[PDB]
């Protein structure tokens, strides 16, 4: 196939998988992260065993908190648990082991993700003056995480994706893979034809959106846009040149450390082994893959670092605050935040996500319903990486704005 990521140098992704292999020690439910173990398990490497009591940590937790008896007793709280998108995912993470989901337990799971697309499905409603809310991204995923698993959505609710793609590029992704994965499953016939129309469409609205340097969208939705595109059933002429581009240009990034996060490695380790969340449908678990072992080094320099000089600032509410902090250069948004909060009047909460730490609340002010902490590197040059990964040149001017999208 010519979307395919037919070559890589062997320790560029040995490197990639490197960074994951930390994760695989951190267990606790807010760092337990299904994205991570799908994204291992359709590689070409292996993270010790230690994936086994990873999956089986996954099992347990995923649930204990989702499977929470009738009224729990005199908080309505205690503890947060996962989302259901997350639990999307966590039904992926069993296929990439080659289960299907089952028992009670896992009919209720299943349940509890139909019932979320249902109140999204309502959420939308009627004739689309509505949004999802979460995010269509989620709402194919959550389609996706049943097809895999052979489970039927009703057709009501396939409509409302459908029809949002007939009237981002990481969305059209998501949502492409739902439609290969229903096409390939027949498991709404009364709207076969509808489905291949639409990725028809998906496919041309990513080529549409490529970038002069090769990207579907930016870096990071690339990965996933191959995962979709690689899927073929449409090979063309402009679907090949499109494809040649994105990937010289994606590996031109894996020579400048560009995949830092976690989830990001995860969605790029499968489109480097010619793999897809759509191969979860029926997956190879016999296929051998290579062990990464302990890095166990990180070259110690004894040396005096240097520093950047930063200003940081925020936009978006009254009053608007300024901060200059000096840090080692490397240092990342997150460090510098921190950093503004310890030393001076800044304060910021952060909640946990399978991306990491995303920037929730500011100075007191918390995004509600369809507002987000915005990060951007002042000009009005949205960040591509979050507080965690963001590592400031100096000089720079990094700008938290609470938006509305
Ligand atoms: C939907 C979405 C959003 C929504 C999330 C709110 C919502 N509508 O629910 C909005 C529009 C607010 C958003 C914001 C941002 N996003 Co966003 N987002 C996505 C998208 C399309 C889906 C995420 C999702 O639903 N995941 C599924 C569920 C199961 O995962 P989750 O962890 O439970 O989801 C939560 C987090 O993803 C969080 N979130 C969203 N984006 C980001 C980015 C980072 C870095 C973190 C830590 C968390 C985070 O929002 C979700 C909660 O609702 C992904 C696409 C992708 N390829 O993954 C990008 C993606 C994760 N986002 C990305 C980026 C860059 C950002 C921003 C930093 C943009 C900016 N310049 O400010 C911010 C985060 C700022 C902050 N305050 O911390 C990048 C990450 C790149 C990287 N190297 O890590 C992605 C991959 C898109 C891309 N191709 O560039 N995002
Ligand atoms: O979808 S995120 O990049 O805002
Ligand atoms: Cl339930
Ligand atoms: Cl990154
Ligand atoms: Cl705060």
């Amino acid at each position: 196939n010519i979307c395919e990521i037919t070559e890589v140098d062997s320790t560029l992704v040995e490197r990639l998988g490197q960074r994951l292999l930390p994760w695989m020690d951190r267990l606790s439910q807010e760092q337990l992260n299904p994205s991570i173990y799908v994204g291992l398990r359709l590689s070409s490497l292996q993270a010790g065993a230690k994936e086994a009591h990873y999956l089986h940590s996954l099992k347990l937790s995923y649930q204990q908190s989702l499977l929470r008896p009738a009224s729990n007793k005199d908080d309505n709280d205690s503890e947060a648990k996962p989302s259901m998108g997350q639990l999307a995912l966590y039904l992926l993470a069993l296929r990439a082991n080659c289960e299907f989901i089952g028992g009670r337990k896992g009919d209720r799971l299943v349940s509890q993700l139909k019932r979320f697309l249902e109140d999204e499905k309502r959420a939308i409603g009627h004739n689309h003056q509505g949004h999802p809310r979460t995010s269509y991204y989620q709402y194919s995923l959550g389609i996706l995480a049943l097809c895999v698993h052979q489970k039927r959505v009703h057709d009501s609710v396939v409509g409302k994706l459908l029809y949002a793609v007939e009237h981002s590029v990481d969305t059209m992704a998501m949502a492409g893979m739902a439609f290969s994965c229903l096409e390939l499953s027949n498991l709404n016939p009364k709207q076969r034809n509808r489905i291949n129309l639409a990725l028809k469409r998906v496919q041309e609205k990513i080529l549409k959106a490529q970038t002069p340097e090769g990207y579907f969208g930016n870096v990071y939705s690339t990965p996933l846009a191959l995962q979709l595109l690689m899927g073929s059933l449409r090979p063309s002429v402009e679907l090949g040149t499109a494809c040649l581009k994105a990937k010289a240009a994606l590996q031109a990034s894996l020579q400048h450390k560009t995949f830092q996060n976690p989830l990001m490695i995860s969605q790029l380790l499968p489109v480097l082994n010619q793999k897809s969340y759509v191969d979860l449908i029926s997956p190879d678990c016999q296929a051998p893959r290579a062990l990464l072992e302990p890095a166990l080094e990180t070259p110690p320099q004894a040396k005096v670092p240097k520093f950047i000089d930063v200003l940081l600032k925020v936009s978006g509410i009254s009053p608007s605050y300024r901060h200059s902090v000096s840090v080692p250069a490397g240092s990342s948004l997150e460090d510098i935040l921190k950093n503004a909060q310890e030393h001076g009047r800044f304060r910021f909460r952060t909640q946990a996500s399978l991306s990491g730490p995303f920037l929730t609340s500011v100075l007191g002010r918390k995004a509600g319903e369809r507002e987000f902490w915005q990060v951007l590197r002042d000009p009005d040059t949205p960040l591509q990486q979050g507080i965690a990964d963001y590592r400031p040149k100096d000089g720079e001017t990094i700008e938290l704005r609470l938006v509305g999208w």
